[PDB]
């Protein structure tokens, strides 16, 4: 079957962090869900693109398990995620069942707010670093994408495609990613 | 005043190459309209990201002029700009006015369909070249973003960042482009 992923969308997302590995996914034949932290309406991202999710997170949330929950970052995006309590159960629930966990730039606040993936190597944007950092809780890394196992990370918008990749070498392969990223004329 | 920009928006284009420009564009402090070719409602791109429109074109194109006019790529979505009369009409005002017009991936090919800046150098993803190229009405270029004059081409999702900095660069200076750059996370 094909693998599927969950790509939880708040108001204030990053809109490159979210569209692009959406699309990348889709490119790679995973079944991606964009589900509305807030519910099914339109969302207004950072830089004011408004997308409208496939499902709201309270419906979607009902039709797992996922093989990646995907968290787009985008500095209040990512304060949404970490507030949520329904972001704290998926995630925790994606840990137990050692499922890959995926978030990209102020993304990775979320996992410390939710005590996530404690001990891993973990990089983010580097504004979103001493956030991060608060508590020592991670051991932090620079490079542009980065893996401790099931949790995976990257650092802005310009590291998106390369994340995206990431997740789709995780799930279906490196020859898969391969074939996916020659048509994107990435550098 | 803050430049303008108009970034046409139909059925089937590719939601990198529509989202990134207008995040940095905005970044750059351009006020950007997202123009729906087919009126006000959300429009379905090639990997299913719906995107709200700000307006329809038929609204927008009578708020010009813009300071840019951006073609997205998607082999579908620069199809339905090619035969749209009302995009003849603004990219033929946009080049009267000399006005930049910047198109990534497929949608140079809707500079060919409108007869737009013929004798330019210009990029296309490769495998839009023979498309553009039927009639030898411009020279082809592989450079990640292509510029002769007032035409600003690039090639593909992977180019989007790129395009949309030179766009910026052409519109605000290299500074604000070096600015909006950095954290950004480019490679
Ligand atoms: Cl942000
Ligand atoms: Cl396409």
């Amino acid at each position: 079957a094909s693998k599927r992923a969950l790509v939880i969308l708040a108001k204030g997302a990053e809109e490159t962090e979210t569209v692009i590995p959406v699309d990348v996914m889709r490119r790679a034949g995973i079944k991606v869900t964009v589900a509305g932290l807030a519910g099914k309406d339109p969302v207004q991202c950072s830089r004011d693109v408004v997308i409208c999710p496939d499902a709201s997170l309270e419906d979607a949330k009902k039709e797992g398990p996922y093989d990646v929950v995907v968290l787009p970052g985008g500095n209040l995006g990512a304060q949404n995620l970490s507030e949520s309590a329904a972001v704290k159960e998926i995630l925790k629930e994606q840990e137990n069942r050692k499922g890959l966990i995926a978030a990209i730039c102020a993304g990775p606040t979320a996992l410390l707010a939710h005590e996530i993936g404690f001990g891993s190597k973990v990089t983010t944007h580097p504004l979103a670093k001493d956030k991060m950092m608060n508590g020592g809780h991670y051991t932090y890394s620079e490079n542009r994408v980065e893996k401790d196992g099931l949790i995976l990370t990257s650092r802005g918008p310009g590291t998106s495609f390369e994340f995206a990749l990431a997740i789709v070498e995780a799930l279906n392969g490196k020859e898969v990613a391969a074939q996916v990223k020659a048509p994107l004329v990435l550098k």
